[PDB]
């Protein structure tokens, strides 16, 4: 039996071709040029 944190990017949360890193209990998205935000959703 194991405990495990999931994989939070499985839902692909990053926008736009945004490339998403699953981090703790969380994810972080890396964004590509002309994108920002945390989903990288803002032009
Ligand atoms: C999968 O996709 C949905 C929308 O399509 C996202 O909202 C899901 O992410 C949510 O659920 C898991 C949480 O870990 C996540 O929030 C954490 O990671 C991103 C940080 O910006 C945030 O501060 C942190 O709480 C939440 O956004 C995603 O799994
Ligand atoms: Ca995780
Ligand atoms: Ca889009």
């Amino acid at each position: 039996m194991d405990i495990v944190d999931g994989d939070q990017c499985e839902s692909n949360p990053c926008l736009n071709g945004g490339s998403c890193k699953d981090d703790i209990n969380s994810y972080e998205c890396w964004c590509p040029f002309g994108f920002e935000g945390k989903n990288c959703e803002l032009l």
